[PDB]
């Protein structure tokens, strides 16, 4: 599972575009970072 390829240099530097969908929806919190922002 995750098999993905989108290495940049010949692909856009967007990595962070997969993740930041993927993440929401395997939302917990943000506690993975415990930094997002918004840790009251």
């Amino acid at each position: 599972d995750a098999e993905f390829r989108h290495d940049s240099g010949y692909e856009v530097h967007h990595q962070k575009l997969v993740f930041f969908a993927e993440d929401v929806g395997s939302n917990k919190g943000a506690i993975i970072g415990l930094m997002v922002g918004g840790v009251v």
